C-alpha cells in the first residue's frame, strides 16, 4: 500500500547531488547508479565506490529521522522490514563480507565488492528487503 514518500527519495537526493558535484559524477551515472542497488548490475568504478563511503559522511543530510547512523541500522531497516533476526542477519552478513575480504583498507573497493554480495546473497536467500535498508547497510557500516 504506497503512495507515500513524505521526505525519502528527496533527500537521498539531495545527498547524491552534493556528492555529484564533489565527486564530479555526469548525471549519467547517477542513474544507472540507482539499479545497480535494485536489479544485479555492477557499476564497478572506484568512483561510484568513494560515492558510497561519501554519502556516508553525509549522513547528516541522509535521514535525520534519528534512525540511520554509523553502526547503526537495526532501527532504520525495521521499519522498512528488516526486523530483529533479519537486521541482525543482514548486519552479521554486510559484516560477515567484511570479515571474508583480506584485511585491506580500500574502503572504495571494500564497500564495492561488498555491496554486490551483501545483495546477491540475501537475493538467493529467500527474500529482499527495499534498496533503501541495503543502502544505509553499507553507509553506517563505516
Amino acid at each position: 500500500s504506497p503512495e507515500i514518500m513524505k521526505d525519502l527519495s528527496i533527500n537521498f537526493g539531495k545527498a547524491l547531488d552534493t556528492c555529484k558535484k564533489e565527486l564530479d559524477l555526469p548525471d549519467s551515472i547517477n542513474e544507472d547508479f540507482y539499479k545497480f542497488w535494485k536489479e544485479d548490475y555492477e557499476i564497478t568504478n572506484r568512483l561510484t565506490g568513494c560515492a558510497i563511503k561519501c554519502l556516508s559522511e553525509k549522513l547528516e543530510m541522509v535521514d535525520a529521522d534519528g534512525k540511520l547512523h554509523h553502526g547503526n541500522a537495526r532501527e532504520f531497516a525495521m521499519k522498512h522490514g528488516a526486523d530483529d533476526a533479519m537486521a541482525k542477519q543482514l548486519v552479521d552478513l554486510i559484516h560477515g563480507c567484511e570479515k571474508s575480504i583480506p584485511p585491506n583498507d580500500d574502503r572504495c573497493m571494500e564497500v564495492l565488492s561488498i555491496a554486490m554480495c551483501f545483495k546477491k546473497e540475501i537475493h538467493n536467500l529467500k527474500w529482499a528487503p527495499n534498496m533503501e535498508v541495503v543502502v544505509g547497510e553499507v553507509l553506517a557500516e563505516v
